[PDB]
């Protein structure tokens, strides 16, 4: 048929907090990748023109929840999207839809899929933590997840969701130093400034040798 894959009840967080179906399909009239979140059968949200309207897209891991793996898109038109996967959930339907072996046990293969489907439509998706790491801290009272990916920093994702460009970070300074942790201050060549407190010191080594 016309649609590649679709998972069903996948857990969005934004652009909207709702459980939905993920359609990944292509256009009748001119064969372009599209994304769909519908309700049943109604669409909550779409991007046409995958290839064209996306900017990046990545699958990141749920802070301590393995059974669990975010996938995370911005785009320029709609009609940043973050969604929560549930990897056996989406094994037994993959498996369901003859899009892979019985036998398959490991979750990659979902994603290994997923990542090819993308760039025979011509987009990427990465999988960065397959050097990428996360961690916790609190942006003044919420707490959230910093994930130092190789080109990105993403800070999510409780609205707003952060994203900066690697090559984007002018500075990093270091303040509040606790018996056990510590804050680092981003500031973009723009002047921006953003501050994440409570960062456990095992740390700052790696933040630090990301930003040098």
């Amino acid at each position: 048929t016309n649609t590649i894959f679709k998972l069903e009840g996948v857990s969005v967080l934004s652009p909207l907090r709702k459980k939905l179906d993920l359609v990944f399909y292509l256009s009748n009239v001119d064969g372009s990748p599209v994304i769909t979140l519908l309700k049943g059968n109604d669409r909550e949200l779409s991007i046409y023109q995958l290839n064209k309207n996306i900017k990046m897209a990545s699958f990141l891991p749920v802070p301590e929840k393995p059974n669990l793996i975010y996938l995370f898109m911005t785009y320029t038109s709609c009609e940043p999207v973050v969604m929560t996967l549930n990897k056996e959930n989406t094994l037994n339907q993959f498996k369901n839809l003859g899009l892979l072996d019985s036998n398959v046990t490991d979750f990659e293969k979902c994603v290994e899929y997923i990542r090819k489907q993308a760039i025979l439509t011509g987009f990427k998706i990465s999988n960065p933590f397959v050097n990428s790491f996360h961690l916790q801290c609190h942006r003044g009272t919420k707490e959230g997840t910093l994930y130092f990916l190789p080109d990105h920093i993403i800070f999510g994702f409780k609205k707003p969701i952060l994203l900066f460009d690697a090559s984007d970070i002018e500075s990093i300074t270091y303040s509040s130093i606790t018996r056990l942790t510590f804050n680092a201050s981003l500031v973009t060549k723009d002047g921006e400034k953003y501050e994440f407190s409570m960062i456990d010191q095992t740390e700052y080594a790696k933040i630090d040798d990301y930003v040098k």
